[PDB]
């Protein structure tokens, strides 16, 4: 895919460090900035994971008087680069079960790289008291709720990103090599040969500024609204 | 195609993330844009899937006072390149299971090629809101409708574009090589030869600004209009 | 006919996408533009199918006041290119089956070229509408209808075209070389020859503005003129 | 990990002096600051140790009077440089426990830098002791505790961090090869190969101002806010 591969290495960087929930979609990277909203489903039996889905609507609208108040201010700058290569082959000279006289091969080979610049942007705790204390909720505002409301899905809100400020790619390359020449005196054949080679590569490119991991707050929306920091598990949003 | 190949691997480059319902009728590219409406029947049985369905037609004119206000304000730069060649062949020289002595093979080689800019475009659903409470449906517009109704096929809007911006092009080349050299005696003939090869190759350039995907959120019309942008399935459109 | 082999390719550069009925006929190009009619019988039973039959004749005339409005806005660029080449032969040197001894070949060699670029020209649901809200039919208007009203063939618009105009051309090459050596000693002759071989050559040459392929809208003639973008089959437009 | 190596080597250079509980989360390192909050569920039997995690909260907010006033008196710098390369390898000859005459190898290699300055920041006692004096807890101030509460997690401050000022580097790579040589008359094969190698690099560069190791200091939250100094083990902040 060219891209669950470095996500999940930048990921793994982390050593399981932090949920930071990774991105797959290149659509809804852009949508994952700090504000919006998210749902999720419950989950399914244990492990049948709901997959989160970006919904590109912020909290400044839910709210009766157009916030628009953003307050980003943690920043740094972690730079990080890597590469890889492969070769992988062997051989076969196989007589004895049958009536052939194999001589084969195959070969593959492949390679990787990447280089990126990183920031972390997060929203302070009291930023969302002093939201949720001098404003409140637009309680007749349900064209985008009512739905949700029937579906009852838990709303989320986005409190951490990670983000690429650089010209940004990632390039892969492919080769995967089959042969074969069979000598077999038989009932169908007698001699034949069986080959194939196929070279591969692609080039993808990031622009700057683009969310490559996330962390929620779940809230609750039974009457008014509250933000839950860290809840817990069944924690249902409506009724 | 020449055009499927490209499409489906650009939305392979997404690992199935998000729906970005890809488009395959080259000329319909065109005609899908925001604000535009869909028509899609009911599905069959289960799999016989309801191909979309373009219309040229805006929620502008449907809607009385002449809306014609886009909201696009997405925007990002992915550049994408790859390259592609293979060759796979074969020799039989073939005697034991019948009267011949067959010298034959084959040989199949081909390429491809691509490079491509993207942006995106989105509708905020806050617009949806504002534009839904601050007019109504013009009930008398249904000689594009009532044909509709009959059918009463559900339809929807565009709510997610993926268009290239740049003189994007391919280039496909194929070879198909093939060959026979039959000593063969028997009834009919004694000895005979078979062969024939033939090259293959085309070009195709995309203009800028060609829709290559899109999402969708269905609408209902019982009395007035209202869009549901996550309904349930089966939620037909009409009574 | 060095006219179907690349309408043919340049449709099946849509996947089938789309119905965009194909033109045929070259001087039948012409005659398919925006707002015109095409006369269609019905069908025999599944697979004798009506081919399409135009008329030159728009629907300026058929509405009383002269109406002369065209509003075709629909306009892109796609630069097409290809070529082919192949060549088959044979060799067969048989002396079992008879009293001959038969050295004879084949071969057949043929190639293609073509470039040119295409634009599509649509007209807007909306317009249809008021078309038809504003201004009606002349009723004493059947010269050129009421033989059709005899025949009773359903009668379609011209909603879509794709036409292009550049110096498109076509070179294709064929070659045909038949060969043999006939020594047969028998009853009417003992050795013979035969043998030949013709080379062929065209170039036709596409002006600029030369329509490609159309689509209809069936409309509804019983006692005043109406216009359904979508009907279903067996929908007779007279009575 | 790339990340947890150096921070345990730099632990390890203090012969496990101090307690400096090590960070795991690069996201996390930025938010260890001094006067900052953590919160950690009790243990849950001896060894299954609740990580600590951080929360990017101050107590300048959550006492009355907006403090953000920071006691950072302490300073040094230790330079701190090290490196590393190995080479492990094989080769077996096995001839007698089967039927094969198996000729294989290995060879791991791989490497290591770098080069670190190191601060430390503490805060006094006798500036937490006259913080308590002067100013109070925000007794209406739970909305960020009350659920904390609910958790009944005990919450710590952090009184000791060290950090770096250097755009220091690690530069890791790895060599992985494998080899084999297989002359094996049996029953499925009579001779075969198997071999694969990989390389590998990556490359960090933390920034100057990232925490490596940080203490705690549990304070009670019975009616009132109260910091120990140094508390016992099942020290309940809540009741």
């Amino acid at each position: 895919s060219a891209f669950e591969r470095v996500v999940r290495r930048v990921v793994q960087e982390l050593d399981h460090g932090g949920e930071f929930i990774p991105v797959t979609s290149l659509q809804s990277s852009t949508g994952f900035q700090p504000y919006c909203l998210v749902v999720r489903k419950p989950s399914s039996s244990w492990f049948w994971k709901p997959r989160y889905k970006c919904v590109n609507l912020s909290i400044k609208d839910i709210l009766e008087p157009d916030a628009a108040e953003p307050d980003v201010q943690r920043g740094r700058s972690f730079h990080f680069y890597d590469a890889m290569d492969g070769q992988i082959q062997g051989s076969v000279e196989l007589a004895a079960p049958g009536q052939a006289k194999i001589a084969g091969g195959a070969a593959v080979s492949d390679s990787s790289s990447t280089s990126m610049n990183v920031y972390s942007l997060s929203v302070d705790p009291n930023t969302w008291q002093t939201l949720l204390h001098e404003r409140h909720l637009r309680q007749p505002e349900h064209k985008v709720l009512q739905q949700l409301r029937s579906r009852g899905d838990n709303v989320y809100v986005v409190t951490e990103v990670l983000q690429t400020q650089k010209e940004v790619e990632v390039t892969r390359t492919h080769k995967r090599e089959g042969s074969g020449r069979f000598s077999l005196p038989g009932a169908t054949c007698e001699q034949g040969e069986g080959q194939g080679h196929l070279s591969q590569k692609k080039t993808v490119t990031i622009p700057s500024g683009s969310t490559l991991a996330f962390r929620v707050a779940q809230l609750v929306i039974d009457s008014d609204l509250d933000v839950l920091l860290f809840p817990d598990k069944k924690q249902r949003t409506f009724q």
